[PDB]
C-alpha cells in the first residue's frame, strides 16, 4: 500500500566511495578491488578548464600527485590511466568492502540511483531517469563530482553514471564507467545545452498501472486506440513515441490489472486531449515518467537485495 | 544545484536489518549490540489478532521459537521481553555492524528516511514527514512490518520509526522504538481510521525557499502580508497555523535569499487563491510540504 519514489539501499556502494584530490581540486572516486575510478578534470586547474588538453595535463602528473583517502586511511597510487572522461587510479589495496559489480552503459528512459557525495562521504541517495535528451534531474552542488548512479539486481551492483557537469536550468550531466558521455556533451568549461526534453511515454504507462494497482481508477476511459492513433495525440504533446516493444514490455502490468496495454493509452490519449481538470492520481497534479515498468513491479511485488 | 527528495545513505541501518520468525508471522528486526527489535505482533497468529492478549501470548513462547536469521547466519535468542508495542529478543552475539545510534521520538512535521525490508534483506529507501494526523504517507507490502525510520547526524543514526500496520486510504503507523505508537493506533486486528490531515505551512514556504535557491522564482512577488492576515487566509486551506516559532526557524533561508518570511508569504497566499495558472514549482504542480527548513539547508549546502 502506497506508492513512493524508492531509491536502492546504498551501503553496498557507500563501502566504495573515496576521496581523490590532485593539487588544490578534491572530488569523490569509486574504490572497487584495487583501482580507483573518478572523473579526469580533477588534475585540472580553474584555468585548464576553458579548454583543458587532458592527455598533456596528465603526463606532467605523477602516482605521487594523487591523493587518495578512504576514511583515516591514504591509500598508495601504484599507477594511474585515463579511459576517455574517467581516470583509473591503481592503489596497492583492494577495497575489502567491493561488492559484485558490473559497469553498464543505460539508456533514455532507464532509473537508477544516485548516491551524492563530498569529499568521499555519503551524503544523500534518490532516485534519478535518463532523460530522452540524455541529461538527468539530479542534485549537486560543487564537490559533487565522481557521486555515481547504479541499479542492484540481487546483490550485483550495476554502476551505469558518474557526475561531471551542470548543465542551463540547472540539470546534470555524466559519464559511463568507461568514461564515455551521455548525450553530446564534453568535460570543459564552455557554452553547452541539451536537446528539448520529452516525456518517457512508457513510463507514464506504468505509473498509470501503479496508479490502478493502488485503487486509482478515475482515469480509466471505455475506449481503446491503435498504437499510430495514440502516437498521432502524443507527439502533439511532446512525448516520445510508444514501440510495439515498449507494448510487450507493459504486457506484465497488464495481465496483473487485467487492462490491455491499448487500453491503458486511450486513456493517456484522453489525459493528453483534456488534462486532468485539477485532479490528482497517485497524489501527483501531472502524468509521472521517473518509474519504468520495472520500477513499479519492484515496489508493487517487494523485490530486495 | 537542483532539488530532489533525498532520503540518508541507508548502509549503517542496512547493517542492522534481520528477520525474525516466529510461527508462520516473518517479519524485519533491528540488531543493535545484543538485543533485536521487532513489532510484539510477531507472536500472534491471524487468529490471536483480534484482541491479542501479548503478555500471556510471550509468557508461552520460548526463545527456542524466534527464529533470527542475520543473512546466512542463525543467531541464538536467549531472553525476550516487552516494551510498550515492541519485542526485545536478547541474541547471544553483539552486531559487530551496531553503528552510533539513539532512539528519537519525532515531532509532527519532522521527516525521516524509510528503509522499507522485507525478509530481513534491504529493498528501498525513500523519505517521509510525521504527518499532523501521526500517520507516515509510506510504501509498505506484507512483510515490511519492523522496517524502521530514521535520521543520520554526522555518524550517530537516531532510529525514530518502526512500521506496525497500513489504514485506510494507503497511509501507514507505527510506534517509535520503545514501542509507544505514533497517534492513536493499537497493534490488533480492529477496524482504525487517521483524523483529518493538515498541510505543514512551514515546510510549504521552506520548499519555497529552496525553489528560489534553485532559481525558480515566477511566483515572487512585490507584495506582504501581516502575519495574521496570511493565517486568515491559509486556514481557510486547512493549512496550520505559521507562529512566530515559524518564522524564526526560516530565518537562515530568509536571510539566505534575502526574501522576508512575509513577503514570502504573499506569494503562498496568491498560489492558495490562485493556483499555479498550468506552471511548476521544482516540477511539482502541488505545492510540497515534505520538506523541512532543515532538510532545504541541507541539501542546498550539502552537509556529509
Ligand atoms: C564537479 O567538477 C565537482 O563537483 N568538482 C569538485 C569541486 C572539485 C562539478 C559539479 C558541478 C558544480 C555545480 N553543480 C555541478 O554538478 N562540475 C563542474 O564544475 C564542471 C566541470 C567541467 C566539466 C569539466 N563545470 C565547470 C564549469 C561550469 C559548469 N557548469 C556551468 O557553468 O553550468 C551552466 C551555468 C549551466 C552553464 C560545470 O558543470
Ligand atoms: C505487518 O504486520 C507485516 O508486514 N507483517 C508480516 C507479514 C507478516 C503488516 C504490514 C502491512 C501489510 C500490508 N502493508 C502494511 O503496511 N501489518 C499488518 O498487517 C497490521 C498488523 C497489526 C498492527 C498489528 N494490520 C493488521 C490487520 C489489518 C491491517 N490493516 C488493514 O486491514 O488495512 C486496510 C486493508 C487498509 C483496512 C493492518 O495493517
Ligand atoms: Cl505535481
Amino acid at each position: 500500500s502506497g506508492f513512493r519514489k524508492m531509491a536502492f539501499p546504498s551501503g553496498k556502494v557507500e563501502g566504495c566511495m573515496v576521496q581523490v584530490t590532485c593539487g588544490t581540486t578534491t572530488l569523490n572516486g569509486l574504490w572497487l578491488d584495487d583501482v580507483v575510478y573518478c572523473p579526469r578534470h580533477v588534475i585540472c586547474t580553474s584555468e585548464d578548464m576553458l579548454n583543458p588538453n587532458y592527455e598533456d595535463l596528465l603526463i606532467r602528473k605523477s602516482n605521487h600527485n594523487f591523493l587518495v583517502q578512504a576514511g583515516n586511511v591514504q591509500l598508495r597510487v601504484i599507477g594511474h590511466s585515463m579511459q576517455n572522461c574517467v581516470l583509473k587510479l591503481k592503489v596497492d589495496t583492494a577495497n575489502p568492502k567491493t561488492p559484485k559489480y558490473k559497469f553498464v552503459r543505460i539508456q533514455p528512459g532507464q532509473t537508477f540511483s544516485v548516491l551524492a557525495c563530498y569529499n568521499g562521504s555519503p551524503s544523500g541517495v534518490y532516485q534519478c531517469a535518463m532523460r530522452p535528451n540524455f541529461t538527468i534531474k539530479g542534485s549537486f552542488l560543487n564537490g559533487s563530482c565522481g557521486s555515481v548512479g547504479f541499479n542492484i539486481d540481487y546483490d550485483c551492483v550495476s554502476f551505469c553514471y558518474m557526475h561531471h557537469m551542470e548543465l542551463p536550468t540547472g540539470v546534470h550531466a555524466g559519464t559511463d564507467l568507461e568514461g564515455n558521455f551521455y548525450g553530446p556533451f564534453v568535460d570543459r568549461q564552455t557554452a553547452q545545452a541539451a536537446g528539448t526534453d520529452t516525456t518517457i511515454t512508457v513510463n507514464v504507462l506504468a505509473w498509470l498501472y501503479a496508479a490502478v494497482i493502488n485503487g486509482d481508477r478515475w482515469f480509466l476511459n471505455r475506449f481503446t486506440t491503435t498504437l499510430n492513433d495514440f502516437n498521432l495525440v502524443a507527439m502533439k504533446y511532446n512525448y516520445e513515441p510508444l514501440t510495439q516493444d515498449h507494448v510487450d514490455i507493459l504486457g506484465p502490468l497488464s495481465a496483473q490489472t487485467g487492462i490491455a496495454v491499448l487500453d491503458m493509452c486511450a486513456s493517456l490519449k484522453e489525459l493528453l486531449q483534456n488534462g486532468m481538470n485539477g485532479r490528482t492520481i497517485l497524489g501527483s497534479a501531472l502524468l509521472e515518467d521517473e518509474f519504468t515498468p520495472f520500477d513499479v513491479v519492484r515496489q508493487c511485488s517487494g523485490v530486495t537485495f
